[PDB]
């Protein structure tokens, strides 16, 4: 139960976006949410998307994390706004769709440098300005795909600014653990987004989950969620560093 | 919450076993509770135990996992008694003193066996005995240590059971994931218990974690219990064979 | 260049074991071999593929690794027929087909420890007894397949004793190493022998790896002989519990 | 034996490079050796330290991995100087002190990617370049640090980028294995070189490795050089995408 909980979540592009899978389940415990979003375009959107949760208020703030200023700012505000909170949902990445077809040692180094700033880079900046909000600890997550952890067809430079992310979550853990931060990371098997139409053969993916996966069957949003729900309470207090696999049990088999 | 779920929880010695800190979460949440032990003198402390739970009644078996029989016969009875359960923790190891105390190139044959026998097999034949009461689905989670995935000095055969207990998890996973069956693993940080006492160097290790792991701070039962909470409800679905480390963060740093 | 230096073999059957992949490479290197067998049926095979080798002498002694007066008998006439040793290859296994070809949680006790027996267990005794003629250091390698470490379909119970066999040499590295012995695994891909027949789907499992693994082909054991070359030899002194794929990239693969 | 090959090696400065150690191995074993450089007081130290080696010739090249232009036309200068080349060692890494002595929360969007253009991005293209000189195949070998599987004290940033560079070496692998292009990371365990001095705690790194590693003793840059012949030469037919740890066993330990 999240009430009187606060939350900060980042990246709810649409309905599909596995962030309202985490909000609708946040939301549905209780807690008080903020959501940040990328371009002033979309915010439209994105308040209509929201009328759906039981939220009395939105609070929206443009962040766009290739811009510090952006974090820095949109953090500062969120604490004038809503006062201190108790976690992060980190739920954006990005590369050029060009990258991620073809060959990986074709990759651009402007290409490389994109995919490690928006997609491991952030968590850092973020983790720093929200820390500020987290005076007596709290809980950061970020989402992760299987591909860091393996080569993975298709997902080329994504994968290893994933490698990289995950990375970032076990140094970020041990830095703000003396401060009772918690950072871990959600590895969520393949879902339907937005996202994931940049992905080469994802059909192919899907279907392979389903055939071969321990499960027998695809996860979704709500799946990512619950074990977010977990993560970011007080349930999850020991554990920090951590990967977990939200996918039908793909990891743990070859 | 768990009120209408059963779980069977095996391994409670005293107040101090891992086991009776998921019995104190579990309890707490309203799930119905059975016990199984090998000591008369457990049962006896599962009787004084079970005045601190809100468990109106005491459901007590005797199961050495050691023996088929016991276990066949332990989970025939408990589905007589209180029908279909929703999971079973699993929170038993044993060695030998001479094994684990000597090098462990001078392991005995008998002694590397027993800790196989007891740490490992015991939960695929418990599995394959809870699954004829879960006929729509469930969780096992069973305990492991960090000396499973590495070499740690002083734990020895113990280190080589839990690599074949965590093996064991992934397994199952694949087996009964088409029955709707999930199966986890626990990696407990050090804590105080009854056979923790087998260990040598023990406080040692307590202290490193203290100095070293993210949160600076050892761990306790009901954090394990928390865990494994989530582990056996509905907010795990879609993790499976999945080692979960509650530690303070100690896995992730070197 | 293994002039001089004397390599016990373990676990040759015919012609396409790869411990047989392995003499022919150490034997080209100028090492001179001794060669264990369990069945009679082995000895001849042995004395057959000989005469392919530039061994001048066969050295050839019946070991059942079931039985520690073999293990410790055999050792110490090794040792008294060609002195002091530089290592041991390790290529035994065994479980049951009757567990193999049923549901892991299916699996009987007694087949369950007959596979820790003859596949981990082995290895920490054939240690122990190895040592004594190792006074000034040397390295030991055992066989395993990945599906040690990830769950692999048909492979069961001795998916659980490879995971088992991998800790065996983690913590079999650490006690050893004070006395300059390494230990070491390889993590062989599949392999067309006569113990392949005890894997359901073989032949499955051959074409994925030339469609899915980086290097496209299956190996075979001439290149599993090649890596225990550097890892028997001064080439790997600083490389102790370690686990190397000899499997086309595929481990790396997801 | 390695005579009538040719092997690029990026990242000599002085004798204590690991990349000299990589030098003298190779050019013990007959290889024709062409070496890159980034400062002119490296090609300064290039010029004293070939007198030591069994090289006829200096090769050396200008190659600040930072630059485009410079790594295509570095290579394609070295192919048109001695012809098709049998593989890389990559031994090059960089990050600001001011982003490594601080928290790594604390770290600056441009030291964050100044260290992955460098430490991991360099061997994506070094990879695309240097397979033009390589038709028949060959072999790429980039040097880690455990820093990079764990968060370990005051590495901070350059973790981060070695988790990126062991995703890079399996990308790689996967995309170039059938060119039959092998690509491998080596995981050094700590050595006295100029870099070392910008790990804050670096003594106290190198004796926790005396006292805990199973071989209870540091490594050197000959070590590495030795495996480095390994992954390098046909010995390692069948190894791919794989990570060797020359660390006296550390990384098994916990
Ligand atoms: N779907 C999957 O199968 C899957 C699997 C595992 C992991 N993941 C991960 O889960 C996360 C969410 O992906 P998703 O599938 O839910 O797709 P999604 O709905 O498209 O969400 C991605 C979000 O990232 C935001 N974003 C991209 N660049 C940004 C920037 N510079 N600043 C602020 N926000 C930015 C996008 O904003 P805009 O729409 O405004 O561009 C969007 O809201 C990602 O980390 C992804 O890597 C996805
Ligand atoms: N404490 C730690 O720091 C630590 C850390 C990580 C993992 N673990 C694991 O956590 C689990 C619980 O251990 P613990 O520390 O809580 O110690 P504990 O209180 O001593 O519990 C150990 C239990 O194992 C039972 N057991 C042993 N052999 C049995 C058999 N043949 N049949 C049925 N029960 C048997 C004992 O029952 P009886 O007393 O009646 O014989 C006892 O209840 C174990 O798997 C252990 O390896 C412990
Ligand atoms: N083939 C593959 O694809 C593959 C892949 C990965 C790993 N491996 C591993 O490689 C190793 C060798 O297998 P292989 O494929 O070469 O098969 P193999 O030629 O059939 O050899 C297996 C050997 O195990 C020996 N052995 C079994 N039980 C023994 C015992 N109790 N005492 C003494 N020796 C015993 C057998 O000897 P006898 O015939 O005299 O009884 C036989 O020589 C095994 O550890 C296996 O698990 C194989
Ligand atoms: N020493 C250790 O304990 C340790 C342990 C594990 C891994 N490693 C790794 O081993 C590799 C070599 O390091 P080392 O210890 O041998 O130190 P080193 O002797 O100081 O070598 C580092 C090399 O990196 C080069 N370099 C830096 N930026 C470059 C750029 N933009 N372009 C071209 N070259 C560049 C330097 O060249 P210039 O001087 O000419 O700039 C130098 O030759 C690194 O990847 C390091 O991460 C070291
Ligand atoms: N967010 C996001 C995202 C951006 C690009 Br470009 C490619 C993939 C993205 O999300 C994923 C979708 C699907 C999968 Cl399987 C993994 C992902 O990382
Ligand atoms: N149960 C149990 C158990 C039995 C022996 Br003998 C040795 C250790 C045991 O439990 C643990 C206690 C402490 C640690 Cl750190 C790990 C454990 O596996
Ligand atoms: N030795 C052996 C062995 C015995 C049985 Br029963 C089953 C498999 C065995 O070796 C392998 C053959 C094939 C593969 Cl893929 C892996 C192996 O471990
Ligand atoms: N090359 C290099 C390098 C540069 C910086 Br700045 C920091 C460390 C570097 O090399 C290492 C030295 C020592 C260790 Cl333990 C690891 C390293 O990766
Ligand atoms: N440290 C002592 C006491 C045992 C323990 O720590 O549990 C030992 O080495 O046996
Ligand atoms: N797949 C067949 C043939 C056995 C094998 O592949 O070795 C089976 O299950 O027996
Ligand atoms: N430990 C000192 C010296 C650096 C070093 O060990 O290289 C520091 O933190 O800077």
């Amino acid at each position: 139960n999240l009430e009187n909980k606060t939350y900060v979540i980042m990246g709810i592009a649409n309905k599909r976006s596995i962030a309202f899978g985490v909000a609708k389940v946040l939301d549905q415990l209780g807690a008080k949410l903020v959501f940040t979003y990328r371009k002033e375009r979309s915010r439209k959107e994105l308040e209509k998307l929201l009328e759906q949760l039981n939220q009395p208020e939105a609070h929206l703030y443009q962040i766009d994390v290739q811009s510090d200023e952006e974090v820095i700012n949109g953090f500062e505000q969120i604490g004038k706004d809503v006062g201190n909170i108790d976690g992060v949902y980190h739920s954006i990445a990005f590369a050029n769709m060009e990258d991620l077809r073809g060959r990986f040692s074709e990759t651009s180094r402007e290409g490389f440098l994109l995919a490690q700033d928006i997609s491991s880079y952030s968590l850092t900046i973020v983790a720093h300005e929200a820390k500020k909000l987290m005076p007596e600890g709290g809980s950061i997550v970020a989402t992760t795909y299987l591909g860091g952890e393996f080569a993975v067809q298709n997902y080329n430079v994504m994968g290893v600014a994933k490698a990289s992310l995950e990375a970032n979550v076990k140094y970020l853990a041990l830095d703000l653990g003396p401060d009772n931060i918690r950072v871990n990371a959600i590895s969520a098997g393949p879902i339907r987004t937005l996202s994931a139409k940049g992905v080469g053969g994802f059909n192919t993916i899907l279907k392979e989950i389903e055939e071969r996966a321990p499960l027998k069957r695809n996860v979704d949003q709500v799946e990512v969620g619950k074990t977010a729900a977990y993560l970011l309470s007080d349930l999850s207090s020991g554990v920090t560093g951590e990967n977990i696999h939200v996918d039908s049990g793909f990891h743990a088999i070859k």
